[PDB]
């Protein structure tokens, strides 16, 4: 059985969503990781609830002893904000699993025998350590893809040189295009906020 994974993340714009679906086709064509991701199961999210949905991915990964990663974004800092009634609140023209993902597993880090199932990232390229919700206060932080070593090791349960592996390219290409149009717009985020 290869290693399965959880990808939690804030759907900001269609680039960063490519950006997100990139990196999971990295992990299964690079490492051989599944992913649980939302956007492959848009089919099961629409007949069982959004909750249900979301219950039943962490259930699995914390039954199986596999990780969760919590891809953090401009998003997830607005959507958090919200969640602490201290912004307001976010309706992205992607969208909201990203805080029904944050109410599942909230009540996790007041345990610290369940800090290890999540990985905590946001990609330096296009996203800010100031994008990670205070949620995860002390549980380490890893900044993608400088970090992914570190990722890839708490993936497989153990102790620019991806570009050179399948699908790596494309991940970067991703990466890359979102980058240059947050230059080109500025308030590329502001804009996906309706209402």
């Amino acid at each position: 059985k290869p290693r399965k994974v959880w990808i939690i993340y804030s759907a900001d714009h269609p680039l960063y969503v490519d950006v997100v679906l990139k990196f999971a086709q990295f992990l299964l064509t690079a490492c051989g990781t599944e992913v649980a991701l939302d956007l492959l199961e848009e089919q099961a999210i629409s007949e069982a609830g959004v909750m249900t949905w979301v219950g039943r991915q962490k259930q699995e990964m914390v039954e199986s002893n596999s990780k969760i990663i919590v891809l953090c974004s401009r998003g997830t800092r607005a959507k958090w904000q919200a969640l602490l009634g201290r912004g307001a609140p976010v309706r992205l023209r992607c969208d909201d699993l990203f805080t029904a993902a944050m109410n599942m597993i909230l009540p996790d880090f007041k345990r610290p025998a369940c800090f290890g199932t999540y990985v905590v990232c946001y990609f330096s390229e296009v996203s800010c350590d100031g994008d990670v919700p205070d949620l995860f206060g002390a549980a380490p932080r890893y900044p993608l893809m400088d970090r992914f070593e570190e990722v890839y090791f708490r993936i497989q349960d153990l102790e620019d040189n991806y570009l050179r592996s399948p699908g790596g390219r494309q991940l970067r290409a991703a990466l890359d295009r979102f980058r240059d149009w947050q230059v080109r717009c500025p308030d590329w985020f502001e804009c996906e906020n309706l209402y």
